[PDB]
């Protein structure tokens, strides 16, 4: 395989379906990327993650630089070897989680992160898709503050790019994505998009959303922001999100998603359910009537209700496998409907039923 | 298969290896029976339990009568269907755990358990191997108190037997084991053994041990107690135990074991290790050099050390799979060495290395 190749197989409106080819594997797009806690996808063996249909997962840079340490993981052979996932890994750059838990143009101490260190840590982990080091601008933000933050991020983006390119092995085997900022302001989004295209990246993320503004406002910003990005590269909406968020974002040109979202909340095609609710204590149906996951093949709502109420580890295991598989099934239905030119109908159908 | 058939294939001294045939499957003896928490074997799918080599597991009567309720599980199709294990299940009778957390000849309230209710609960759960309702006598015990307790248990044993026999479906499809009591006193053990043989059971457990007396005293009591039981039926040592305990007990005629034993303790053929210890932070070897389990095929000590320190669910999953597989491998080596008439040599070899 090549280091990085994104190809678009089919389109419908702003929506696209295609593939990202990387040395460690292929990523079908639009993609959902399950997120790790600490060199693990919570309560799942990698084989199980893969069985749900995931093509790529997210590494947790912020936690790993802290424990076990990026340098220790590198010594040990890299994240892939360490956790036993041999497919692509995306790593965020760490500042989002820092501010989420001393800032300056050099970076952030909390103990220290700058564009250079962030890129180096992601290299030590052996990430396939490296995110630029950015500032995720708080919401709401005044235009002055948003512009100031955006500008710093773009400077940081240039520094990320140079750092990455400076390291031969990283540059030859990994990909680098830039992250657009600008809060909810179109001119700032445009300035950010332009800055990033000028530097040039393998992919473009839309940063600073999913931070309290709500779906209506997120969709509004996506409406003008995603077309600002290079059409011919992947578009990643960081931190999104619920099923309905994903569908709308794909309608607006987004190709990649991560969220910690997929406790007793189970996703179903009739909307989410909380399996702790007493109404499931004797319900012998699976979590969802149509889901093809192994959980839904073998265990009832009543059983999983018991496990979660009882605080049992198997309950977390089963709920997590189901929910990550539900997300992959969602993505698969999205990919298929776009390929077949019936994605707008799928979205309408999905929403009618999910919100009935 | 028959309801119950125990056959002894080979012997060496007091040790035996054979099979228990039951309608839901065959149990190779000497057997290790992994214990459930709340209709689950902690952090393991049933397929995984089976993959480690387990032939039978233990249901947790005390927890299940409380949550979810025996009646609810029956309504839902029984424990087997509920948790997704289709092989034999052994259920203890509940009083051990009660006293472990108002006693009278009728039973115990805590809310209520008697021989009749205990047998009924185990039936509602759909247990294959039903334990008599007994009193586990505290240690140390004066001879008066031990005798009094033992006597009650034997009365309770007769009541268990009648209750079981009174229920056609239970009697035709399940097995009933009596439990010997008598603390550490030989005459009491003998009186208990005689009482139980007179009633007649499918199997005989040695109760009241592993309750603080220590291995030397446990082995001493087993030395005279196990030969008191019918030779031609299985002998079950309740609550034991560590690997070395198991080996010694098999040398003394025990065929069946359960313990909650198989936190960061990992069993190895060179003895146990605590994987949380700093010396494993960068150790790339598997938990054990020879173990054939999937964990040891794929992940390092360093990784599992990280997971456990980090409090990650995958760490519990992996440690539990390894430890239950280690126990099954121990049992398999025991079974093979007895079949081949080299079990005393295996025991000496095992101990020399495990305690080096
Ligand atoms: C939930 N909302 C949201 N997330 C954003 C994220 C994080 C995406 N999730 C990454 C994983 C989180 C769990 C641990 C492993 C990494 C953002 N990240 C960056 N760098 N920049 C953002 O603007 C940015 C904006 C974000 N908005
Ligand atoms: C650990 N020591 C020990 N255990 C004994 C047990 C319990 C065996 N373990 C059963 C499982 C425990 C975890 C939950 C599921 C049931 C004993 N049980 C009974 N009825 N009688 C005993 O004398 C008896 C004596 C015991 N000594
Ligand atoms: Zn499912
Ligand atoms: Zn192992």
């Amino acid at each position: 395989r090549p280091r990085f190749s994104f190809s678009i197989a089919a389109r419908e409106g702003k929506a696209r379906t295609g593939t990202i080819e990387m040395k460690r594997g292929v990523i079908r797009t639009p993609a959902f990327m399950p997120v790790g806690t600490a060199a693990t996808v919570k309560a799942l063996k990698p084989e199980t993650v893969r069985a749900t249909g995931a093509d790529i997962i997210l590494g947790n840079t912020y936690h790993l630089m802290l424990r076990p340490g990026a340098e220790r993981i590198a010594k040990l052979g890299g994240l892939h070897s360490f956790m036993g996932w041999d497919r692509p890994i995306l790593t965020d750059s760490g500042g989002y989680q820092v501010m989420s838990l001393k800032q300056s143009e050099e970076g952030v101490t909390f103990h220290m992160l700058s564009p250079e260190r962030s890129i180096e840590i992601q290299h030590l982990l052996g990430s396939d898709i490296v995110m630029a080091f950015d500032e995720c601008t708080p919401y709401p933000a005044t235009p002055s503050r948003a512009a100031s933050s955006m500008e710093r991020s773009m400077r940081w983006a240039k520094r990320s790019r140079d750092a990455f390119d400076s390291r031969k092995e990283q540059a030859e085997n990994a990909a680098l994505f830039g992250i657009q900022q600008g809060s909810v302001f179109e001119n700032l989004r445009q300035q950010s998009a332009d800055a990033l295209a000028e530097i040039g990246f393998d992919g473009y993320a839309v940063g600073g959303l999913a931070v309290g503004e709500g779906q209506d406002e997120m969709f509004r910003v996506l409406d003008f922001s995603v077309p600002m990005l290079p059409d011919d590269k992947p578009h990643y909406l960081m931190g999104v999100g619920k099923p309905d968020d994903i569908v709308g974002a794909v309608e607006r040109g987004i190709d990649m998603f991560d969220c910690v979202l997929p406790n007793g909340q189970a996703f179903t095609w009739d909307g989410p359910i909380n399996i702790r609710n007493a109404r499931f204590s004797e319900d012998l149906k699976p979590l969802d009537s149509e889901c093809h996951c192994a959980v839904c093949q073998k265990w009832s709502r009543a059983y999983i209700h018991h496990l979660i109420r009882a605080g049992e580890i198997l309950g977390a295991m089963l709920m997590t496998e189901h929910n990550i598989a539900f997300y992959q099934q969602l993505m698969q239905k999205i990919r298929d409907s776009i390929s077949e030119g019936r994605f707008s109908q799928f979205a309408q159908d999905f929403r009618a039923r999910y919100f009935a």
